[PDB]
């Protein structure tokens, strides 16, 4: 199930968040991803992990995948690091949040966990009146996401690097995108823990 962790419920979710920041150490620091900062303790945390962050976490209590949303009216990765990808002016609106830190844990084999996370992201954004989601992602993502039902707009030129090519996208959060995604991964029950 997809759980929405915010500033307001961070104390209820304190053990999940402590595991979540340790997991980011395993994923981002331990496999030496671009710009991950090594901390003196085994967590990974960046300038965008503050009171304005939203954590969309796939649980079962073990974390199996997730993502992070930041209000585009606040400083965000595309605004502070990659504004060149959106022509120097990333999209910024109350209605618009930036997606960062998409991950799926290895275990999670032939599992729709990815499905559960991607569908859960759109459903959480729906529920909050986030109408679009901005993202900096590898240049292979738009094909995959336009195969699941997503309507999205490239915001610029790809930035080519020997270690990976990246691009900025603006994603519509549509009832349709949601349906086709569920269909692509064929799962049924409730996904969000709404209560």
């Amino acid at each position: 199930r997809i759980h929405l962790v915010t500033w307001e419920n961070r104390k209820l979710y304190r053990k999940v968040l402590e595991r979540y920041f340790r997991i980011r150490y395993d994923i981002y620091v331990k496999q030496r991803r671009w710009r991950a900062v090594a901390r003196p303790i085994n967590i990974e945390i960046d300038a965008f992990d503050n009171e304005h962050a939203l954590y969309v976490l796939a649980l079962d209590g073990k974390i199996v995948g997730g993502s992070r949303l930041v209000p585009t009216l606040e400083p965000h990765l595309m605004s502070e690091v990659f504004p060149i990808l959106a022509g120097g002016t990333p999209p910024r609106a109350a209605e618009i949040f930036e997606w960062t830190r998409f991950f799926v844990m290895p275990s999670g084999a032939s599992s729709p966990v990815a499905g559960f996370v991607l569908c859960g992201l759109l459903e959480t954004a729906q529920s909050l009146g986030i109408r679009q989601i901005s993202v900096v992602c590898e240049t292979f993502w738009p094909k995959r996401l336009r195969a699941l039902g997503w309507t999205l707009f490239e915001l610029g030129n790809a930035l080519e690097h020997p270690d990976g090519d990246i691009i900025a996208l603006l994603i519509d959060v549509t009832p349709e995108a949601i349906e086709q995604t569920r269909r692509a991964y064929g799962i049924s029950g409730a996904i969000l823990a709404d209560g």
